[PDB]
């Protein structure tokens, strides 16, 4: 179904990812509000280039139909300029960033490996499809209920090529380089494997409860020196983990899941494992512990 513009009350805003901003709104088209409530992405700026890109996105969430990925709605037309709205779905728990800060501890470990396994059976269909994420984290991650999450903002995904398996991205923006792997900080190249090393950094986030002070900014920050600014905490940060430099154990983390985290953080491209693989282990660990 089309969203006429005009039906579309504002409600208050939600947040904001690299390129756009995220509010929440009713479409109320018979003027009483008892109408939907929904989730609805613009761009904040609306450059030459990330008019196609934020088009790229809406095809790439339009075409994503699974119970762990943020569902898309409609869009939204306006004017002569063909300004773009992206209507989603409001879950209303908000990201598993804000929701594991809030909550910390009384989110027991099972409930957190059935948040770890449902973002690994998300990666691993959006794999099948062929898109590299490039932006897995915390504050990507939304929550539906207590036992459900999903995979929410598509707007650094990219589509692989047919004859390879990366993407090689010339002139980067805004990047969470301490949630990428070595091969994307020195060659920009991005693939399945690279986005296994960030979720890898997301299953510390979670046993980290979103600590400041435990954050991957925090502590790669920590051992390459806080002096370090601008591009040398590039260059420190691809020499420290050449030299095998890892996030710590954090507080309180089994075995079995900082074992996952560290297999995850291989230099090595091809001896990361796979997300069916990880979907798998993590499963058979819940099952082991319930
Ligand atoms: O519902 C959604 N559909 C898509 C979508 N995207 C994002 C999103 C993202 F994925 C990446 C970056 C920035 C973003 F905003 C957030 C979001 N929902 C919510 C955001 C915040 C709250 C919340 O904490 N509240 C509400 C009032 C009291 C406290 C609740 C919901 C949705």
């Amino acid at each position: 179904t089309q969203f006429e513009e005009r039906h579309l009350k504002f409600l208050q805003q939600l947040g904001k990812g690299n390129f756009g901003s995220v509010e929440m709104c009713r479409y109320d088209p018979l003027q009483d509000n008892t109408g939907e409530v929904v989730a609805v992405k613009k761009l904040q700026h609306s450059t030459e280039e990330h008019l196609r890109d934020f088009e790229r996105e809406i095809e790439i969430l339009k075409s994503l139909q699974h119970d762990n990925i943020v569902k898309y709605k409609g869009v939204c037309y306006s004017a002569g300029r063909r300004n773009l709205k992206l209507i989603m779905e409001y879950l209303p728990y908000g990201s598993l960033r804000d929701y594991l800060q809030k909550h910390k501890e009384r989110i027991d470990h099972i409930k957190l490996l059935q948040y770890t396994s449902q973002i690994c059976k998300g990666m691993e269909y959006l794999g099948t499809k062929r898109y590299i994420h490039r932006d897995l984290a915390t504050r990507n991650i939304l929550v539906e209920n207590e036992n459900r999450v999903k995979i929410g903002d598509f707007g650094l995904t990219k589509v692989l090529p047919q004859d390879k398996e990366y993407y090689k991205v010339k002139e980067p923006g805004e990047s969470p380089i301490f949630w990428y792997a070595p091969e994307s900080l020195t060659e920009s190249k991005f693939s399945v494997a690279s986005d296994v090393w960030s979720f890898g950094v997301v299953l510390y986030e979670l046993f980290t409860y979103i600590e400041k002070s435990k954050s991957p900014p925090a502590e790669f920050m920590r051992m390459i020196g806080n002096d370090k600014q601008g591009q040398m905490i590039v260059f420190h940060l691809i020499e420290l983990l050449k030299n095998n430099g890892r996030l710590p154990r954090p507080d309180g983390c089994p075995d079995e899941i900082y074992m996952i985290m560290t297999e995850c953080w291989n230099n090595n491209v091809n001896q990361r494992p796979s997300f069916r693989d990880l979907a798998l282990r993590v499963d058979q660990i819940r099952d082991n512990m319930a």
